[PDB]
């Protein structure tokens, strides 16, 4: 028989439930009264006695809706109907609700009490008894004023709403019906979302965008939406070149308008905590609240909440919500996790690829790659960057093994797709794609090191592996580590060969075919860059037995023996540098 109130400290807003920690970021205190209609006797057992039912007019005073009671009484015609025959509900505004009306609208009501005040009170009423049992999301009650509909919603969290007024105290039975207490005075709903946009002067840039895009027919139509409508002042915070480029292009335009529209009508006093919501374009937004401010992604950019329409709810927003798919590469990458990278592109002359409509894919590494320093701008940097800019617009989820990607600097880089990572040359994808209108940003964990020759060119140009190229020659393996292939050479240095045991180097020297078998064991038949090693991967060697290739604590190991220098790229493989020679 017991109930509870939770109240935010330093406020007036209270939520009247049965018997959540914070709400809109503000701490709560919970206070126990018991449910409207029952009394405390002298002590006894904890709300014993129920009060008698009174009829709907007197029930108004019992719930605390004395202004609604006073206004009803001063019409001389609704009060006798309220205390006589029938079955009724009234969604009765609180005392604070009438006082929160604008002076100009409340004067209009109380100066004509037999028409406009009576019409207002009749619109809050339904000619049948309707409990919150009968209230489910999306349904329309018929009011007693001129058959006008009342919009009610019922959100997951338990908040009932009635024309986007929160229902405060529910289900107070009358002898001829029920009384509900709501916190707004509500009014008739006569316009669709399209029709409001064509009336308000604050939306003339919005109405033209809708007109250019052909979304008028949708916004005239049925079903429920939320419009995060941008004012003219929102469109003026966007620089002219950026905005005209979006609005000019039909795809970018419809992506923009759909990023301002939700699939269900939700309204502001239903928002009590963080709720991720998708727009029609596909982007998730973070809708919260801080005080009585609505917040979008933690920004109090909503200046006018709960503007009502027959096909949904409009909230006015102050900043345009431009999605990734309407942005250029520069707009989607400059104030982000690849900020250091994009500054290097523009300083090295390559900025005009990123700033317009060129269909590109960008491989920009993370900012933690450049924590220890940044390379200087020269010929060699701006040629290397020019090879991180790939022709055509790509999606990484659609890349395939042994795909080749042309750069703007003439190279062809190889896509290697492994089970837990995707790699282009040595570099691997570190975060999700950012798909813009014209180009897409791939987010990388290394600066990439493109191949500059063959496996034999790596080894003959480096003096650590001169005993290895001699063994490769003496096993007849030069001509095949130099033609086209996909190898993984675990290449032992000179000090590895001079480390060899007597019985193993005697098997190396005394038969050229046994030397061929030991060197073919060192060579994988796939390309396995370090970014494609999981916990452990088995790798078929050209001898035929498998190699055990792990990555623990950022060191590649092969059969539990360490790689000193991973990922030296080559036009027909990858070279990893090992410090000793593998056995059998």
């Amino acid at each position: 028989n017991v109930c509870a109130v939770q109240k935010v400290i330093g406020t007036n807003r209270k939520y009247f439930t049965n018997c959540q920690r914070k709400i809109c970021g503000k701490s709560t205190v919970i206070s126990y009264e018991c449910c409207p209609g029952y009394e405390k006797v002298p002590g006894e057992k904890g709300c014993p006695a129920a009060l008698p039912l009174s009829n709907l007019y007197e029930t108004l005073g019992v719930v605390g809706s004395t202004t609604t009671q006073l206004y009803t009484d001063h019409t001389e015609k609704l009060r006798p109907e309220m205390e006589g025959p029938g079955s009724f509900t009234i969604f009765a505004p609180s005392n604070e609700a009438w006082a929160s009306l604008p002076a100009e609208v409340l004067d209009s009501l109380v100066s004509n009490v037999n028409i406009e005040l009576l019409n207002a009170l009749r619109y809050h009423m339904v000619g049948r008894r309707v409990l919150t049992d009968e209230l489910k999301h999306g349904m329309t009650l018929t009011s007693m004023y001129q058959n006008s509909n009342i919009q009610i919603h019922h959100y997951p969290n338990g908040i009932v709403t009635v024309n986007c007024a929160r229902l405060l105290k529910a289900d107070h039975h009358a002898t001829n019906g029920v009384v509900h207490l709501i916190d707004k005075v509500i009014s008739t709903i006569t316009n669709n979302i399209q029709q409001i946009i064509e009336i308000e002067d604050t939306f003339e840039t919005l109405r033209a965008a809708v007109a250019a895009s052909g979304l008028n027919t949708m916004l005239e139509g049925n079903g429920q939406y939320t419009l995060l409508a941008p004012t003219n002042e929102a469109f003026e915070k966007i620089p002219s070149e950026t905005l005209n480029r979006i609005l000019g292009d039909p795809e970018a335009l419809r992506d923009l308008l759909n990023n301002h529209i939700l699939k269900s009508a939700m309204c502001a006093e239903a928002i009590v905590a963080g709720l991720s919501v998708e727009t029609l374009e596909g982007t998730t937004l973070e809708v919260g609240c801080s005080g009585d401010m609505l917040t979008i992604n933690g920004k109090a950019i909503i200046s006018n909440k709960d503007i009502l329409a027959t096909n949904g709810v409009i909230h006015y927003i102050d900043e345009l919500l431009i999605p990734d798919s309407a942005k250029t590469l520069f707009e989607l990458a400059a104030e982000s996790d690849v900020s250091t990278a994009i500054d290097l592109f523009r300083q090295a002359g390559l900025g005009n690829h990123l700033s317009g409509s060129e269909r590109l894919t960008l491989l920009a590494p993370l900012n933690s790659v450049f924590k220890d320093g940044t390379p200087p701008i020269d010929a060699h940097t701006r040629n290397l960057l020019r090879n991180h800019i790939i022709k055509d617009q790509l999606a990484s989820k659609y890349l395939y093994h042994g795909q080749t990607l042309e750069t703007l600097g003439g190279k062809k880089l190889r896509v290697f797709v492994y089970r837990n990572s995707l790699c282009i040359e040595n570099s691997c994808i570190a975060a999700h794609d950012k798909r813009g209108r014209y180009g897409t940003l791939f987010t990388m964990d290394r600066v990439l090191t493109p191949p500059m020759g063959t496996v034999m060119d790596v080894l003959k140009g480096d003096n650590r592996f001169s005993m290895l190229v001699a063994a490769i020659q003496s096993a007849g393996l030069t001509e095949t580590l130099n033609r086209e292939g996909v190898y993984t050479v675990f290449a032992p240095t000179n000090e590895a060969f001079r480390a060899l045991p007597p019985r193993e180097r005697s098997r190396l020297l005394g038969d050229a075919k046994e030397l061929a078998n030991i060197l073919k064991y060192h060579i994988g038949d796939e390309i396995l860059v370090s970014g494609g090693i999981g916990a452990l991967v088995r790798l078929k060697s050209l001898q035929g037995d498998k190699l055990e290739v792990s990555l623990k604590n950022n060191v590649v190991s092969v059969n539990k023996e360490p790689v000193a220098e991973p990922d030296i790229m080559a036009t027909n493989g990858v070279v990893h540098v090992i410090t000793n020679v593998l056995h059998h």
